[PDB]
């Protein structure tokens, strides 16, 4: 694809998120950069609201996956950089098990030579003293693999997957994602072959920092496809 070709080098990211949890309402600002070369992002993301009401955890998979790395022989599967420089609508519904939903929609589009992305995010549903709004979730490292299907109907894709966020008492809070990608423009994009995206992230924080704030190593790999 010609989109294909803005990802080649260190691209600029911007992420802004508005959000609203059961009624805490905040906002969330990300800076960093990409290389879909290496599959690699960096970020900072910084509550600019006051104190984060969710755990940051939860809000890892919201917070561009137009920034993987595409194997050579899966290259004709990317439908992410093939919407752009336009862009393309990502929704997602994610279930924590036994507690409440997060609905998202974002823009993710480029800004010049910035690649942004502009989201919202609503929850409802949730128990005030459950594992996401009592603050109950483990900081540890997130890996699993996002499954894509193409979805022609909306000249698109559709993904599937779950995350287990370790919760304090040892055991798990199932987080189950369910995920629609369109097109912002009208011409053709590249629909996939079934195949997946193997995603890690490492979480840290910047020391100079007294914002509530998080710092994100991601690596992101398309796969399952074989040569
Ligand atoms: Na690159």
């Amino acid at each position: 694809s010609k989109g294909e070709e803005l990802f080649t080098g260190v691209v600029p990211i911007l992420v802004e998120l508005d959000g609203d949890v059961n009624g805490h309402k905040f906002s969330v600002s990300g800076e960093g950069e990409g290389d879909a070369t290496y599959g690699k992002l960096t970020l900072k993301f910084i509550c600019t609201t006051g104190k984060l009401p969710v755990p940051w955890p939860t809000l890892k998979t919201t917070l561009v996956q137009c920034f993987a790395r595409y194997p050579d022989h899966m290259k004709q599967h990317d439908f992410f950089k093939s919407a752009m420089p336009e862009g393309y609508v990502q929704e997602r519904t994610i279930f924590f098990k036994d507690d409440g939903n997060y609905k998202t929609r974002a823009e993710v589009k480029f800004e010049g030579d910035t690649l942004v992305n502009r989201i919202e995010l609503k929850g409802i549903d949730f128990k005030e003293d459950g594992n996401i709004l009592g603050h109950k979730l483990e900081y540890n490292a997130i890996s699993g693999n996002v499954n894509i299907t193409a979805d022609k109907q909306k000249n698109g894709i559709k993904a599937n997957f779950k995350i287990r966020h370790n919760i304090e008492d040892g055991s798990v809070q199932l987080a189950d994602h369910y995920q629609q990608n369109t097109p912002i423009g009208d011409g053709p994009v590249l629909l996939p072959d079934n195949h997946y995206l193997s995603t890690q992230s490492k979480q840290s924080k910047d020391p100079n920092e007294k914002r509530d704030h998080m710092v994100l190593l991601e690596f992101v790999t398309a796969a399952g496809i074989t040569l």
